[PDB]
């Protein structure tokens, strides 16, 4: 979904509505500073893009690290769709056979076939996010190096070992993090975005250099939704469909609890 912008500093990323309208309400939320500044929209192939800033520059050859939050990745109209008028999806099929031959049903094998919620709620059991609430996606490294290879990394252990390697024994960068990510549960736990959106498949981007520079903001608010009107979530209480609860803040919490742990090692 992304371009390079005009403007030093910037990138442009392909517009969609829910993360439009969520962006905007950032800027003039506690969360501002914790999310990449949003400056607009601007049209370029006959098309609108987000005028972000680019949370890489100011880093000398950074390490990135993508970790999805919450206990749910897709929302529950995914799930309303799947019963009235399902879409099979040959694809995320094929990848179940791989990680786990007898996942898929009988009846899912003669489909070949499987609907999204189903996909996403199997992802959701073999890697972190239904135990832990939140998983890593990717890392990309400073070496070139980019790796997705994380699709069972489940356990508290296993987590902590993938950003034992990330960090590569740089104390002051593992602090760093540690110091961001309280301050960003502080202000999640006052801001009024927050108690008033379900926000899912959105993610913590950690950013790091060889400098001791280190980052961390959240991205990616296209399924990020307000809640009906006057009602709020905890973010931290089970989801069972029709409370619209995303796990996010039991997510932070053990993230930060891992965090704290492997900085004790
Ligand atoms: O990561 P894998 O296991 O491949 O599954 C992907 C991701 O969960 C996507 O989220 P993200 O883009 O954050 O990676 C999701 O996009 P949505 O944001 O549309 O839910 C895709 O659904 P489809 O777009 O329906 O294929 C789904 O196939
Ligand atoms: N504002 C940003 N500045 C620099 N890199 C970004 C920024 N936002 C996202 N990225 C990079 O691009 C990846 C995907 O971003 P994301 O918002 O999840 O887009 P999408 O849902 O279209 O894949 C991130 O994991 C990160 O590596
Ligand atoms: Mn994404």
């Amino acid at each position: 979904s992304f371009k390079a912008a005009g403007t030093s500093g910037l990138i442009l990323k392909r517009c969609s509505e829910p993360e439009r309208y969520c962006l905007a309400r950032l800027m003039a939320d506690a969360l501002r500073g914790c999310v990449p500044a949003f400056h607009g929209v601007v049209e370029r192939d006959g098309e609108s893009y987000l005028q972000l800033q680019d949370l890489l520059d100011g880093f000398d050859g950074p390490c990135v690290l993508d970790c999805k939050m919450g206990v749910r990745t897709y929302l529950e109209e995914e799930l309303t769709k799947a019963r009235e008028r399902p879409k099979l999806r040959k694809d995320m099929y094929k990848k179940m056979l791989a990680v786990d031959p007898e996942a898929p049903t009988e009846e899912e094998h003669a489909q070949r076939a499987v609907t999204k919620p189903r996909y996403m709620q199997w992802r959701e059991g073999i890697s972190s996010s239904t135990t832990l609430g939140f998983r890593i996606e990717g890392i990309k490294k400073a070496d070139g190096s980019c790796s997705t290879d994380f699709k069972t990394t489940r356990s508290r252990e296993q987590v902590l070992r993938v950003f034992e390697e990330f960090v590569q024994g740089d104390e002051e960068v593992l602090r760093r993090y540690l110091n961001r990510l309280q301050q960003i549960r502080d202000t999640l736990e006052v801001s009024e975005f927050f108690r008033r959106h379900e926000v899912i498949g959105s993610s913590l981007l950690f950013v790091h250099d060889h400098c001791h520079r280190a980052g961390v903001w959240l991205i990616d608010f296209g399924k990020t939704t307000p809640l009906p009107d006057g009602q709020i979530l905890d973010h931290r209480r089970p989801w069972e469909e029709g409370n619209r609860e995303d796990g996010y803040l039991l997510g932070l919490d053990n993230l930060i609890g891992i965090l704290a742990s492997l900085a004790e090692r």
